Order: structure tokens, then C-alpha cells, then sequence
């Protein structure tokens, strides 16, 4: 089998990205932010606190003749950003672009934070991340992927993120007219249980690239590139009038700067990050100072590519016995 779905920015800065879900029976359908940074499919749902709800599509399980409640079991996530939510867990039928996976935990929250009542447009999130981070106790449950991996064509998943427009998910194959030239394969570790890989460098602008390990996780639930402060100091040197700024939370450039391209590796390929994707607009309505979306990576813990990275390239999740990246231009 195969899945074929849109996903589609939830605003004009891709802060990120909206998929169509199908829940139960008769279908409900959700708007989901895939996240290959996390292994929980949570949604809001007719169980969230009302007050905690604010214009979002909600899981009702009561009207789903398929829904099924996982007996004493609960679930609980925090992320990066210090956002949270928490509940209990159904098992239901879900689809994806005409993928159908039976009997997949649908955790529905019960306390969502105030991040995700404040964004109306994201119905809850689906995790593609490796299923060892699933919050769900006392038993822990396996994501979408996980779940549809031996009924599909070929173990994989594919993301091809739009700048500014809507991109593809593809589940259990790979769309050959979706990339130019090749698709260049790298070492995944799964120890964190991310999908965690090793950059072999980078360039700012027209400069000579600069070989050097940078060990990473591609992360589609994560708008910006953050990378280690030596890496992003360099690229924003090389644009006048940017800087740090510690009460903004990160580094700023005057809106009307022509930023550089950013370029990173993948074994001996390249794949290059136009200036214009760099851009994430004025720091609060009407500033002539804007926010950059390249920032230092130092205490996340982690370097992060996210979408800033994610959405200049064909990017290929295999989940095969020994898990793997591919990575190609488009």
C-alpha cells in the first residue's frame, strides 16, 4: 500500500504545517502537524478542558463506531519550545492520503498548554519519530509509520515541504519526479530515538564550503535551523546589520537586507538553503528589524534541521531494518 497526502503552511512565515487526518468511523477529519521530532499522535478532542479549547476541530471517540478506550492508560508529552499536553488514549482507524492504519493509539488530550489553545489552526500533532519516545504508560504505543510500515510498498517516508506553499507527504514509496538529480543516502542513529544524522558540513553564500561533522536530527515539527553558535556566528557575519539580541531571544537583521544562501552536506552532496528561506519577517508588526531562521543551537542540547532546512530539499525517512536519510535537491 501507499499514502499520498498535502501538507500546507499554517501561515505566511511557515511556522509550520497542516496535514489532513482521518479519524474513526464515520470519519473525522483533523488537521495534523506531523512531526518527525516526537512519537505521539494526540489530538484535541470532546475530553480537552473547554476553556483549553479555542477554534481547533476536535476527536469526538463517542460518535466513532471504531474508537476503543485503552483501559487505565494515560499519556503525557512536554516539547522543546515548553509546550505540553496530556490525557487519555483511544485506539482508532486512521488514514493518511488513502493510507489506512487499524487500530492506532489516538491519544486525546485532556489538558492541552496555552501555545496550542493560542493556534487555532493545529488540530493536534502526529509523531514520526522512532516509537522508543511514545508517552503513552503504562504501555507504550507505536507511531502511524511504525504501524503502516509492513503493509507498505517500501519502509520509507517522504517529506517535501514548500517555501510558502503547500508540499507532500508520501508514505511507502518515492516520487521520482519530485527532485532533481539524486537522492544521496546517510547514516541514521536511532539511540536518541530521533532521526538523527551527520551533516558533513556547510557554506554561507558563495563561500567554500567547510568540512566538519554536524551531528543533527531532521525534524519537521521544528520551524528554524539551529546549529552550533561557531556555525551561525559565521552566516550572520556575512550580513550587514545583524546581530544577536538577547531581549528579542535570538539573532535579528534589518528587513531589508539581501540575506545569503546557506548551504549544508550530506556525504558529498550539497544542499543549499536560498537567502529567502532565511527570512522570518519583522520581530513584531511594522519593526524594519526582522528575525532570522538560522539560530544558534546552544542549550537545546541538540542541532536541530527543521523546516528552514527540511523544505529546501526531497527528504526520504527509510525506516528499513537499519534506518537511514536520503536527501535531494528540488
Amino acid at each position: 500500500s501507499t499514502g499520498s497526502a498535502t501538507t500546507t503552511p499554517i501561515d505566511s512565515l511557515d511556522d509550520a504545517y497542516i496535514t489532513p487526518v482521518q479519524i474513526g468511523t464515520p470519519a473525522q477529519t483533523l488537521n495534523l502537524d506531523f512531526d518527525t521530532g516526537s512519537s505521539d499522535l494526540w489530538v484535541f478532542s470532546s475530553e480537552t478542558t473547554a476553556s483549553e479549547v479555542d477554534g481547533q476541530t476536535i476527536y469526538t471517540p463517542s460518535k466513532s463506531t471504531t474508537a476503543k478506550l485503552l483501559s487505565g492508560a494515560t499519556w503525557s508529552i512536554s516539547y522543546g519550545d515548553g509546550s505540553s499536553s496530556s490525557g487519555d488514549v483511544y485506539t482508532d482507524t486512521v488514514s493518511v492520503g488513502g493510507l489506512t492504519v487499524t487500530g492506532q493509539a489516538v491519544e486525546s488530550a485532556k489538558k492541552v498548554s496555552s501555545s496550542f489553545t493560542e493556534d487555532s489552526t493545529i488540530d493536534g500533532l502526529l509523531g514520526l519519530a522512532f516509537s522508543t519516545l511514545n508517552t503513552v504508560s503504562p504501555t507504550q504505543q507505536k507511531t502511524f509509520f511504525d504501524n503502516a510500515k509492513a503493509s507498505l510498498d517500501s519502509p520509507v517516508f517522504t517529506a517535501d515541504l514548500g517555501y510558502h506553499a503547500p508540499g507532500t507527504y508520501n508514505f511507502g514509496f518515492i516520487d521520482t519526479t519530485a527532485y532533481t538529480g539524486s537522492i544521496t543516502y546517510t547514516a541514521v542513529s536511532t539511540k536518541q530515538g530521533f532521526w538523527e544524522w551527520t551533516s558533513t558540513g556547510y557554506a554561507v553564500g558563495s563561500g567554500t564550503f567547510k568540512s566538519t561533522s554536524i551531528d543533527g536530527i531532521a525534524d519537521t515539527g521544528t520551524t528554524l535551523l539551529y546549529l552550533p553558535a561557531t556555525v551561525v556566528s559565521a552566516y550572520w557575519a556575512q550580513v550587514s546589520g545583524a546581530k544577536s539580541s538577547s531581549s528579542v531571544g535570538g539573532y535579528v537583521f534589518p528587513c531589508s537586507a539581501t540575506l545569503p544562501s546557506f548551504t549544508f552536506g550530506v556525504g558529498s552532496a550539497r544542499i543549499v538553503i536560498p537567502g529567502d528561506y532565511i527570512d522570518f519577517g519583522p520581530i513584531s508588526t511594522g519593526s524594519s528589524s526582522c528575525f532570522g531562521g538560522i539560530q544558534s543551537s546552544a542549550g537545546i542540547g541538540i542541532n536541530i534541521f527543521g523546516d528552514v532546512a527540511l523544505k529546501a530539499a526531497f527528504v526520504v525517512f527509510n525506516g528499513a531494518t537499519t534506518p537511514t536519510l536520503g536527501f535531494a535537491s528540488k
